[PDB]
């Protein structure tokens, strides 16, 4: 554990609790894929599925516990409270198309081939590719009435933060995880056109 991988994780979090109490406050998730945040929560079920298995720390077991929770409740915000506000004739990003894939690339690619690891590896290249429903809805509607920019700032420090982490992680401990890094370089990737498309089509 070092610090940018701490602060990327906290940075994660920021925008989490951000999205849920804008959506909460508002009454409202207009402009919010419920598919990507139901992906987003199978991330961390699938990602966090080491809690019926391995308790590591109070704070490790904290933040599972609060990202599960947290994005649990917005998928909660969404398709049942506030449901009138889901703009579901918009979000309608054929998801099959994506897990299918991602599922069967973690059972092909994988550091082990072990229950647990499938499952995390699943995690990892389904959170690199988890915000494409998101973005198929803005460049439809070019709208996103619930997206703030301090959520993009949180997502986009996120991002930035585990790109040093996993240079501080090479450097002082001679660590590299190829499939986490492709993945993630995926990931940002996609997260930039996310900030993209916010810039240029919402504000
Ligand atoms: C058990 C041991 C665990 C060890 C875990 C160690 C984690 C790293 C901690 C401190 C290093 C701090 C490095 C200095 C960070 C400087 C930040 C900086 O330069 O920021 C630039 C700024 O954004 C504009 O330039
Ligand atoms: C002796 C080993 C016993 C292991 C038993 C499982 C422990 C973790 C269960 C649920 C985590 C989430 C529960 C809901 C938290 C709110
Ligand atoms: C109005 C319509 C708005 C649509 C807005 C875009 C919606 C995205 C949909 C499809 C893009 C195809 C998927 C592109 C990202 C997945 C490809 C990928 O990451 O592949 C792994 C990599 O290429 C190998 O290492």
């Amino acid at each position: 554990m070092n610090i940018f991988r701490l602060t990327g994780d906290l940075s994660h979090l920021a925008a989490i609790i951000i999205l849920l109490l804008k959506i909460w406050k508002s009454r409202s998730c207009a402009g919010i894929s419920g598919k990507s945040q139901l992906l987003f929560a199978l991330v961390f079920t699938t990602r966090y599925l080491d809690l019926f298995t391995s308790f590591i720390s109070l704070y490790n077991t904290s933040m599972k516990l609060i990202y599960i929770a947290c994005s649990y409740a917005t998928v909660y915000l969404i398709y049942m409270k506030f449901k009138a506000t889901y703009d579901g004739n918009h979000d309608t990003f054929r998801v099959e198309f994506l897990i299918v894939p991602v599922g069967g690339l973690s059972f092909l690619v994988n550091h082990d081939f072990s229950p647990l690891e499938i499952l995390w590896t699943f995690s990892i290249y389904l959170e690199s590719v988890a915000i494409l429903p998101q973005l198929f809805m803005i460049s439809k509607t070019g709208e996103a009435e619930t997206i703030t920019t301090h959520y993009l700032f949180f997502l986009g420090l996120y991002r930035a933060l585990y790109l040093v982490n996993w240079i501080w992680r090479y450097y002082f401990e001679g660590f590299f995880d190829l499939i986490a890094v492709v993945a993630g370089v995926v990931q940002t990737v996609l997260y930039c056109d996310f900030f993209y498309l916010y810039v240029t089509k919402v504000l």
